[PDB]
């Protein structure tokens, strides 16, 4: 009733309606139910999170037993749970709210049940003088979200520049790794930010294996993103065989996921070129343990003769992209298995079955062996 009334009075910031609502009742009687959660939500939670400031300061001053209760906010159509006030604000941009709470005593790290910190939700909008405001006020930021996620880690793959440089003059430890083995430097290569990838090795930020045994390097090979690769490929930290395989798989990634043969061969005789350049060290191709009918029982092209007659045979590059994804990622990356699969939809498409039904197979007895469904096709966290 009344109870619902004060709530939306304080989602509107109607300030002078709550007021009136509030001035019948007794100091026992209004904390009691500005304390009522109506639809998840405290007033104190919806009048920080849209930024209504009498609003907060008015509520604030009646009772701050809200002040870090969790509840239930949205953001772009996603609900996010256990959110306190602080928390909400922040996420929102509302700096004026923030100081507000952070003046009433409001714990500066108090997170979500993500374990995302105010931090964590402004690095992710890239609400910048909120950001340097928690800092200022003891904001903890190597508290990750429970996937190992850091505020460092966040900015980079949203491409905050400004806020990932404020974040690595402050301190933070740019060779953080997630729960999977991710650093800051494969949100980097993942979200093609090459200037904050070059701003993470001028803190010497290590270049790591992830779980899935992928360097940043790979990473950006696998994902696409050539302005990464070109730069990491003429880096001293990746070996000469780093950089062939990082050649050759992003060249794989041109003809999967990028429909672009033309580009894919750019890299392959690159990478080619690489394997052959010191006559008395040849980096010769690796060697399956054995030839798979799902691929048409092809090997990888051995020398730039081979690669010559490449555009004009498209199954054969097919081919030899899957080969490669294979080789590089092995059977464990879901990428391997996923490319499998949808190289298989395409010629179920052409009409071509057997060769779609023999790869589909393949692609289920490998994810089956190492232990993104049809039906379901049918750690970044705020």
């Amino acid at each position: 009733d009344l109870k619902t009334a004060v709530f939306n009075a304080a989602r509107d910031g109607k300030l002078r309606l709550l007021t009136k609502l509030l001035a019948s009742k007794s100091k026992e009687e209004v904390s009691s139910l500005i304390s009522e959660k109506t639809n998840g939500a405290t007033p104190l939670l919806m009048a920080a999170r849209y930024g209504h400031l009498d609003m907060v300061e008015f509520l604030l001053e009646q009772c701050s037993a809200s002040i870090e209760v969790g509840g239930s906010v949205n953001f772009d159509g996603e609900t996010i749970e256990g959110a306190p006030p602080l928390w909400a604000a922040s996420a929102a941009g509302h700096l004026k709210v923030v100081q507000s709470l952070l003046n009433h005593g409001a714990s500066v790290n108090n997170t979500t049940l993500t374990n995302s910190t105010p931090l964590r939700a402004a690095c992710f909008d890239g609400h910048l003088e909120i950001v340097k405001y928690l800092v200022e006020h003891k904001a903890d930021l190597e508290v990750s979200n429970r996937h190992g996620h850091t505020c460092l880690m966040i900015s980079c793959y949203k491409g905050h520049k400004e806020i990932a440089q404020y974040l690595l003059e402050k301190g933070a430890d740019v060779n953080r790794k997630s729960v999977k083995g991710n650093t800051a430097l494969h949100d980097c290569a993942e979200s093609g930010s090459l200037d904050i990838m070059k701003m993470l090795l001028m803190y010497c930020a290590k270049m790591e294996k992830d779980g899935y045994g992928m360097t940043p390097l790979l990473s950006a090979s696998v994902t696409g993103h050539t302005n990464i690769v070109d730069f990491l490929t003429h880096h001293a930290q990746t070996s000469k065989t780093e950089r062939i395989n990082a050649l050759e798989l992003l060249g794989a990634t041109f003809v999967d996921k990028k429909r672009d043969l033309l580009g894919a061969l750019k890299y392959w005789k690159k990478a080619m070129n690489m394997r052959y350049s010191d006559r008395t060290n040849i980096i010769s191709k690796p060697v399956p343990q054995t030839l798979i009918m799902a691929y048409d029982y092809a090997k990888e092209v051995n020398s730039a003769e081979e690669l010559e007659g490449l555009i004009a045979d498209p199954d054969e590059m097919r081919m030899q992209a899957l080969l490669i994804r294979e080789r590089i990622l092995g059977p464990s990356h879901p990428d391997t298995s996923y490319y499998i699969r949808y190289r298989g939809a395409v010629y179920a498409d052409s009409g071509n079955f057997k060769r779609c039904i023999n790869l589909w197979k393949y692609a289920l007895d490998m994810q089956q062996s190492n232990l993104l469904s049809f039906a379901e096709l049918f750690r970044f966290s705020r």
